[PDB]
């Protein structure tokens, strides 16, 4: 057994040299396409709420303003008929939602993970850490265990289960991955964000209009990333360096976004002022992430590339307006919101994927739209803001 | 010290990525520098537990099941446990004291605000021992298997403690009995990769989430209820200890999580409309013991250290999942009866507090070592291992190096 003076030598040999870097992104979504134009019809019919004409017209108007074109779900109308309790408002339904989400979320997550590992190109044996993230379903052994099992990873992979961290969770996984990759030499972190929104699905209510609004936004999906420090030249494809990661709680805003896991499943509560809380405090979070690493915040926010969580169209609009951004800055975010909706934690991974793919296709200078520095933002319950400062690398 | 204000650790003036990384990372090993513990006020002695539990759950009529449970309680080697409820509190909730009546909502109403509250009590004690301002805590790792909510238990704990708005929070939900090891694993990378970082680890459990009436066809559930107790353990972990201010005790050298193949059905816990349903197979002590040595060999070899020929050369903080788990791990590793003393003392005075148990044992070990005037906080020994065991089967192996007194 080594001496007291040898402990530091072990630490020096154990830690990685460089910055945690995104080197692969894979995405997945369930097969059932739900176009937004017909969502009011489908939702009200599936939930047997066709008698509520006044609420349907109001919900249809909200759907037309969401700027979501389609969403994907692990269910169709036929599947929902087998679960009348899920399609009701307050009937006991957690058991059924758990029965679907507990095995379904890691299954969907694994699909995205497979695509990320395939792009990465290295053996799955080289994955040392697994960060699994979901707000849909909880179990013991957890979703991380299930994902590692389905992928057939090594028995000693260090796993991290990020349960119920909502819409900011896509930022949280980057924060986790940063420390895991950077503090461990040779470590390759598989990040998986997967969501099956059937956990939040229920019938519409007049007094609880904000729940229906959440159901008009949320879609299913999974995003997976391979993150590691010290990229192997000629083997790995380094894209985004995770330079600084900070989580911020906006004070006195707990009552804004609330989600409770009850006997009726996940109950969603949203105040009408959520886009305002996020937009008015986002700049302070950005100034903080830059100053934490000694970089002077840019005079023009258009100088950075952006991966904001598409919590809703109003969140994107108000953040864009407050940061004085040109319409093309949130192009990747708006394309994802349109094509897939709000996939909770999986959304930012989809945007980062869209950004690097379009940058590589257009032949730009870097993976981050030709720009050097950028920010990945997660927004959710708290109100919590996850600010991830990224430095993109050349093609 | 971290040397946050020193020139050698200063941030680069230009936006140099590697320069930022060099300045941002810590130098040394993540070190435990404070341990605070808390428990709810209601004492439930084990010698009368069979009587209290069967009466509180309207099951005293099942005579043969009571005689079987009284035998299990005598073999647990638990003397007393603490709970946030007494018999009077349980009468307000006949659904929790039943076997399968809808009860999750009531359990959530108790556990969602109760777990962070209990955790905060332990955290206040850890912060007081540490002696530095609470605003200097940069990371919060909250851990619980009792209650889930959005915003999570970590948020609530941070709010109750009055931590900085920019504290990096980690919520370890439903990682069970291995979670006390998981928090050390999280804290290690968080403290070591961030200069000046001071990680507050909080493990808090309110087992009322698992409480229900005994059943003849589900005897393994009652066995878990005879083991589980409430409690909280909080630790302050950080790299590069400030000499003269901080008290460096245990260095977290290597942390690895291992899954034992083909053992998923051994320990299962499902969160249902009836709360947390506990399932346990008879083969848990044997399976853990038959695979523990491989986990220890892995943790040692991962840092280039040759595994010791005699496991008695190390100090031990094993999760007291049950007396049989402790007995079989002790036997397999050919350990002397006193190596697991600290673990057995905590099991006796507090029972199995899920994730909080190992924190309590680490506290018991360092306190008794200091009280006896020993060489180090780890029973006078230099190297040791903290072990977490739970659903999977998952083993958390935490290699520790204890510093001198
Ligand atoms: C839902 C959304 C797409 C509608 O777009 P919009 O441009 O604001 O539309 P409108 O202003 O015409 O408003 C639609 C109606 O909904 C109302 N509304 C919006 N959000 C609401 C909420 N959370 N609760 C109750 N009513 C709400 C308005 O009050 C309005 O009705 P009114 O005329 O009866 O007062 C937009 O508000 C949004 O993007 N919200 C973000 C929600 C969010 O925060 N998601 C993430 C948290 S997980
Ligand atoms: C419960 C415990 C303290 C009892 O000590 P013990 O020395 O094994 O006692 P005994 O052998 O006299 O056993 C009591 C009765 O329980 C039975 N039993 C033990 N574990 C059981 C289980 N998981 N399920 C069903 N029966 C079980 C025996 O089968 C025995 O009865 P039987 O002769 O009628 O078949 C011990 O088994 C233990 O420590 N188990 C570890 C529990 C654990 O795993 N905790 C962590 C999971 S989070």
């Amino acid at each position: 057994l080594p001496l007291m003076e040898d402990v530091q030598g072990i630490r020096k040999a154990q830690k990685a040299d460089g910055t945690a870097t995104v080197m692969a992104i894979g995405t997945a979504h369930p097969p059932h396409i739900f176009p937004q134009d017909t969502y009011a019809d489908v939702y009200f019919r599936a939930t047997n709420s066709e008698h509520k004409v006044e609420l349907k017209k109001k919900f249809d108007h909200i759907c037309k303003k969401t700027m979501i074109g389609k969403r994907y779900f692990n269910y169709d109308e036929e599947f929902l008929k087998k679960y009348p309790n899920i399609t009701s408002y307050d009937e006991p339904s957690l058991n059924d939602r758990q029965d679907i989400c507990v095995p379904g979320v890691p299954a969907l997550g694994t699909e995205a993970a497979v695509k990320a590992i395939e792009e990465w190109g290295r053996p799955k044996s080289e994955i040392t850490h697994l960060v699994f993230c979901t707000s849909c379903g909880v179990d013991m052994p957890s979703a991380d265990f299930q994902c590692a099992k389905l992928l057939g990873l090594h028995a000693n992979v260090n796993k991290y289960c990020i349960y119920m961290q909502g819409c900011y969770a896509g930022g949280t996984v980057m924060r986790y991955a940063k420390d895991l990759a950077e503090n461990n030499r040779g470590a390759r972190v598989l990040v998986v964000c997967a969501e099956l929104t059937i956990m939040m699905l229920r019938a519409p209510n007049e007094t609880h209009l904000d729940n229906a609004i959440g159901i008009s936004l949320f879609g299913d999906g999974a995003a997976a990333l391979i993150i590691g420090s010290d990229p192997i030249i000629g083997v790995e494809k380094p894209m985004f360096e995770i330079v600084c990661t900070k989580q911020t709680v906006i004070p006195n805003t707990e009552d804004v976004i609330h989600l409770h896991l009850r006997e009726t499943g996940m109950m969603f509560y949203l105040s009408k002022g959520s886009p305002m809380t996020i937009s008015n405090n986002v700049e302070a979070c950005l100034i903080d992430v830059f100053k934490s690493v000694g970089i002077t915040p840019p005079e023009d926010w258009n100088s950075l590339f952006w991966i904001p969580h598409p919590g809703g169209r109003a969140i994107l609009d108000q953040v864009e307006a407050k940061l004085k951004l040109r319409p093309e800055k949130f192009r990747a975010a708006r394309t994802v919101l349109w094509d897939y909706g709000n996939m909770v934690s999986a959304s930012v991974g989809y945007i980062l994927d869209e950004m690097r793919r379009k940058s590589a296709a257009k032949g730009l200078e870097t993976y981050g739209e030709g720009l050097e520095w950028g920010v990945l933002l997660g927004f959710g319950p708290g109100i919590t803001v996850e600010t991830i400062l990224l430095h993109s690398l050349p093609l």
